């Protein structure tokens, strides 16, 4: 007979470190069947494999296939993730000459083809410069606002609440704290913010738990955490965690749970921003991106937030300069 | 050869609806082997056999049997739930002449042959009055402080976290809601500290997302929520959440996770009591409750605190009165 | 915007415990949105309070609520687990005269409303007597023969694999052990076929490490398991194991994941049997019932699974003599 | 207060692919505190900060740290899972002159740290030529025989297991399928062991399902499984499938699970062998290796066993003829 309940479908564009391990979450967790697709023949057929042996290994059930045709990646794919591209510089210049040009040409190529083959799709971004690229791919794949976004604060969040959580010794899952903004020396950790299950933290400063300096230590230490393992990897950079949360956004989406995440998201509007994306906290869920939440910026961050806002702003004047 | 990794073992002294299900919990994560206990024979042995048989089912593998006598339920408990006594009424009169006596008497009883047979267990009482039957059974058992406490603020934090997440349309996991105090009318639903991942709930209300008037109905919907249930039931009472909120901090214990969560703990000098145990946010690791949080409480959060404390201090003053 | 994926939908049609702890499940594991459903107003509407409780304290999010028509709670439900009726008498008589006129005519209603609201579902029935039941749910509810099957030899084979496992001191997970027939005296164990992780039994009485009248001691327990458990109850019957046995199925026709599990499956030729429903060995799929698998079986398992035949056949004659 | 319950700790001695994929399932299932060690400095740091990230986003808590001497990564771990090494040459000549001498002082240099720094641990090796360095390692750590054990065979019945389940339409968690022997092409795929939930493989031939030839095909697919996998990626070899094979050893030691999984294992009479460490069936709980399962080999499968067994014994002879 006819299949009437189909396994979701997750497209890797690109399958390098980050769409890998994406992979093996997929796997892992019998979330979605898989394709992991690449310009360069080879190592998607090599991980698909290794990644279908795991199925059996852990007791799951789903396809993990390579493909290197667009056709066949996107095609019926529910949530597309793209990592292909150059890696930038941790933490402009380079970017701007050979960056910029390289990768502004292959996201708009990307998203050409999501257009053709899977225009209901959710798309999420992780190729840098991400904001930038994010409205690329727009602009390319013609998608509702709503069904694209970039993933890039949640993992900067997740650093946040990682050493927080060190210096209060509690469960990162009980540590809320949020960096907005763009991927860069410009994000925004907001130490102010911090809320111990949504205890304020002014509160842990004047009980002598932790101190104002050691929360700007800490909101410092993630700004640089992308750049720091990539000095200690030698060659590459993270995957681990930017897997895991380019992973946690699409299940909210596929699975409609409505997680808050914060990740570059289209603007109309809240904190005065128009047809942009920049990194800010959202509702994530089957209807793809179903609020972006504004917060109450106070003078300082406004000014942090706005040097973000420029930010973006230049790179994408750069790429429509391009054109 | 000898056994260097035993499982956790966690022992249900009561064996009725929220007993069981918290057995069921363990065989379906293989948290650790149980043993259910009860006074009435009959129910902890079918309850463990079917237990037994969805260890199968699930592909996991811990042990569930019944036990009858104190030492054999727990001789080895890393872990004791409490849930053994008469059930309260929803939401004084009947109970200080017969629910105390009665309960005050049994947990009591429990505590000494905790003493006896597992002195370094971690103890979650589950049975009511909750708070006033903790410190019954501290003194009973002779734990050290912060290896009691006892489950009821973690449930009543779950409902008021499941009616803001419907208000807001996200997942609760998102939503970081807080109930203080006693089990009873006497409750705190900490309105003013709700936040949406660590964002304050003010701003939603200016934002037109959820009004003051709403959070006061959610809040009282969450104090009478317990009865709620008894009156829908027609017989018995809620089980499925205190189960898995009683489970939860079991969790955080035996993995040393240090969640934060709300639960009747031990105050010696937190917001200026002693000697006493009464719902608050606390953080239980491997050496049990490793902190109680003290929040900056406002005028009107100080007044309702303060009468589920006289309540608490009344009850406890009945109980001994009764010896 | 428009919501492009929604959460899978599972209708419980029967919320005694076998029903809400299903819809625990459900919660637990953020598996689909669940509709309890019972003819009896109340329990229903408490289980589904409590049960969205869960959601909260285990981070997930699921809407649970009670519906009490059919079109509401049969409506957009890809899965329907129907426990409703009475109950059988452990392992004919009363059952003839009582049970078959009142479930066969709550089935035959049923499944004209599946016909109505939800004629793409499928369909687990669990209620008594199981493959009876299961023929007057398909001819009632007219889906395809591959879109209906009923939960009693998984929950079976559950047990028997719990004691193997016992006997041999492994984890049932790697015990395969089936049941095949008709839920009662007349149900079979097929003992020849136990194996360990892949590898026969024979062996492993060879070596002395089970016997043979040992094997046949747990077949006996197997069959008689459920009147124990009903027996130490007092009151009602299991309810665990069946709820994670009909779940387990549900799921692997979700997610089509292809899992082979004994379940109460249409016959057109496997075995030499016709138009009847009757325990076997299926693959359950996202196009439901995908195959039958025909086991070899012996001159003795023959005649012991022709017992289960003329037993099902007689009960169908019983069910058509009373229209 | 003091600790009462500590969390599992495993030690990943060499960081490279599979160490630190193995330190991604710790961090993702809340297994255990992990500690990442390796000569090469950079890696283990990089990885390792990269996981403890991983914990925020997916909400537990582990530490995740790294380590560059013995005694800080051995120290307290209840497990240790030893990668390091020079890697072989896929499916003798310059392993012999090269691989051997190095991979055999290495590894008995980490058994004398694991004399002097946890003596009680549970040792999974990884590292080959496999077999070989399981026995260098028991006798350099002195443990006792039960307590050492190393993986591969389960990766290589995962694979066959997979191929097996794509051929039939099942989920591979419902193929049994197993390899013996040592991790070459000596390997055993046991083709006419595999059974569907216990059903033999026989029947579905007899049935069309799948032909002999096409089962024969896919023990040779399996056979070269690991060489296809490097030949795609070019660089390296597989690893999501073997990190997953070696965690699933880890996680029945420290869970007590005593699940059956082919590992290399102390042979003291089973199949003839003594003194020797060979892939074979296994039980593994609490207490290691609780029993090697000796199977009923026919004619040719003792045959290709027994080509395993002089391989493993011939390199264990050119490991003695080093000292």
């Amino acid at each position: 007979p006819a299949l009437v309940q189909r396994r979701k479908k997750v497209a890797m564009i690109g399958s390098g470190m980050i769409g890998g391990t994406m992979g093996y979450l997929c796997a892992l967790r019998e979330l979605a069947d898989v394709v992991l697709y690449d310009v360069v023949k080879g190592m998607p057929e090599g991980k698909a494999l290794d990644l279908s042996h795991v199925t059996s290994v852990v007791d799951t059930n789903v396809s993990v296939r390579a493909e290197y045709s667009y056709e066949a990646a996107l095609t019926g794919a529910d949530c597309v993730i793209v990592t292909a591209g150059l890696t930038k510089v941790p933490g402009s210049e380079w970017s701007r000459n050979d960056l910029l040009p390289f990768n502004s040409k292959i996201i708009r190529e990307i998203g050409q083809n999501i257009k053709k083959y899977c225009p209901k799709t959710f798309i999420i971004v992780v190729t840098n410069p991400l904001d930038c690229m994010v409205k690329v791919m727009c602009e390319a794949s013609g998608v509702p606002t709503n069904m694209i976004c970039g993933m890039a604060c949640m993992l900067d969040s997740g650093r946040f609440r990682r050493y927080v959580a060190d210096a209060l010794s509690v469960s990162p899952r009980d540590v809320q704290a949020t960096v907005i903004g763009t991927h860069g020396d410009c994000m925004v950790p907001l130490v102010r913010y911090i809320t111990v299950n949504g205890y304020p933290i002014q509160k842990f400063i004047k009980d002598g738990v932790v101190t104002e300096k050691q929360l700007e230590e800490i909101a410092e230490h993630t700004k640089v955490s992308g750049g720091e393992i990539v000095r200690f990897l030698g060659q590459g950079s993270a995957y681990y965690a930017p897997a895991a949360s380019a992973v946690a956004m699409a299940t909210s989406f596929l699975n409609d749970e409505k997680r808050v995440i914060p990740c570059s998201v289209y603007c109309n509007g809240e904190y005065g921003l128009k047809d942009m994306f920049i990194g800010l906290p959202a509702v994530i869920g089957g209807a793809g991106i179903e609020r972006v939440i504004e917060l109450e910026l106070n003078e300082e961050e406004k000014k942090q937030f706005q040097k973000s806002v420029d930010d973006v702003m230049a790179l994408n004047k750069a790429v429509a300069a391009l054109q």
